[PDB]
């Protein structure tokens, strides 16, 4: 699965990609 994360991905996650939800900023990770 991907995730929506704050602050950041965790280990074995790559980020690619932004989300927008809440009124936040959320790394897109998978």
């Amino acid at each position: 699965a991907c995730y929506c994360r704050i602050p950041a991905c965790i280990a074995g996650e790559r980020r690619y990609g932004t989300c927008i939800y809440q009124g936040r900023l959320a790394a897109f990770c998978c």
